[PDB]
């Protein structure tokens, strides 16, 4: 669970904000959710809304959804699987979460070698078989309430 509200989101891999860059073209094609340069990450406070027993997550006003293994903002409205399970992982720090799709069971992943502007992936999550599980940084995000 996570308290609904407005958040800045960074990847634990690299500390970079996740979201949408300043330049996108004017189409309603789904837009990539990316790891952002420090100098190109404004306007990327996400909105987190409760949606039954899961969450809908908005970046620059559009809800995000998985498609062919990657994370996009849905501008057109026809994308399925918009509900996410957002879970605290306190063993990784106070405001650290995993984000796992409620229907597909695949979660957000930033590869360890991700470059700036590279798209966030959506894949089955892996974790060490410890108690509690320890996730790789590629699967951990810091959600910091504005």
């Amino acid at each position: 669970s996570i308290k609904p509200g407005t958040y800045e989101v960074t990847s634990k891999v690299n500390g970079l904000h996740v979201g949408r860059p300043l330049a996108e073209d004017r189409s309603l094609l789904p837009k990539r959710i990316r790891v952002l340069p420090e100098d190109n990450n404004s306007g990327n406070s996400w909105v987190v809304e409760k949606d039954d027993d899961a969450y809908i997550l908005y970046c620059k006003g559009a809800p995000v959804a998985p498609q062919e293994g990657k994370l996009f903002a849905d501008l057109l409205g026809n994308m399925e699987d918009k509900k996410w399970i957002v879970t605290h992982q306190p063993q990784h720090g106070e405001n650290v979460f995993t984000v796992v799709n409620a229907s597909t069971e695949h979660g957000w992943v930033v590869p360890a070698d991700a470059e700036e502007l590279q798209q966030v992936e959506v894949r089955p999550l892996i974790a060490a078989p410890s108690y509690p599980p320890r996730y790789p940084a590629t699967e951990l995000f810091t959600f910091t309430q504005v």
